[PDB]
């Protein structure tokens, strides 16, 4: 009872639903689905998801927005153990673990992929899991773009190594999308107390 | 582009907690192709061609022809909940219940247990098949959830999430990884083999 039915592209639910549950005001009923980016519009208008936790999509951007935070994908791999990174972009066909060719990462990455025909790379990991390829890319096998947010504290430890931080950087936006039209009595607290919340994300 | 391509819907708690350790030792010669599919939607894409693995739990009808299984492991699932410094209690009226969707097998064995134990009383609060999701609300202490052993030891051990129940409530599982038994591309039948040998 009184259900937020949230659908949320496939890497973002994490960085976001722990910290608003835990922060929210009032006390709801969740319901989560990890969509793509292509069902994003037709979920609000038919009604299957209330909101829409997505990127910078600027079709949605007769709907309602508000801005979640702002972070970069930057290309990371582990390290040897000694302090060097397993891998380098200037290397022969290294191992790329990327997201999927639906996904809105996995578009951004190969867009850039394609601009620096310098890199050579082959493809080992493709899934649009950002948390797959967070745990795959500790282990040592191959390169990944992830949000900073979501391996800060890796970053801080060495477990990860930031490859490049000039023109492989990728900026992202994600945002809450709401249809403009007048929800439930639940859905407009639920928006209320998330743009009252806006302040710790 | 892909000859090396190996098609894997995994459940969403497996592809997270066992792939990564696969993918490390098995021989780089695949190219991994991973999507979280519901076990009752990844039969569907196994038969039609559209996946050559999947990695769900105990499926009785996926364990015989036309099919071939392999055992990977066994774990179970400890309801848990975050410290007070437990917050909740399984004896407690109208508990937070952090559960999966009923579009995943973790969700109907956790439904069904519950079934049978009319003595605990709950209120679904968050569902969501998302299972590295369903740890993170959990640790922030918003309700009980039963999550699988493998994906959350470390975080038994430092005292983030109590165990909550070591007798009833504690349901087992066993991974389970699935093929159609006819004849895939050799980068799936190495795989295959090389799984037989990976289990161990």
């Amino acid at each position: 009872l009184r259900k937020i039915k949230i659908a949320a592209a496939h890497s973002l639910s994490l960085g976001l639903l722990p910290t608003i549950v835990k922060q929210m005001p009032t006390q709801f009923t969740y319901a989560v689905e990890a969509i793509d980016v292509d069902q994003a519009v037709d979920m609000l208008r038919e009604g299957q998801s209330d909101f829409i936790f997505s990127y910078h999509d600027e079709n949605l951007q007769p709907f309602d927005n508000i801005r979640l935070f702002e972070s970069r994908l930057f290309p990371v791999c582990a390290n040897n153990g000694r302090g060097e990174p397993r891998y380098t972009l200037e290397q022969p066909h290294f191992p790329l673990l990327n997201y999927s060719q639906n996904s809105y990462q996995g578009r951004l990455i190969n867009r850039t992929l394609t601009r620096h025909a310098e890199l050579s790379f082959s493809t080992f990991f493709v899934s649009s899991m950002s948390e797959l390829l967070k745990q795959v890319a500790m282990d040592g096998c191959g390169i990944a773009w992830l949000p900073e947010y979501a391996i800060r504290q890796e970053i801080t430890d060495g477990r990860l190594i930031v490859l490049d931080a000039d023109e492989l950087v990728i900026p992202i936006q994600a945002y809450a999308y709401r249809m403009n039209t007048r929800m439930s009595q639940v859905a407009e607290t639920f928006w209320r107390d998330l743009r009252g919340l806006q302040a710790a994300l």
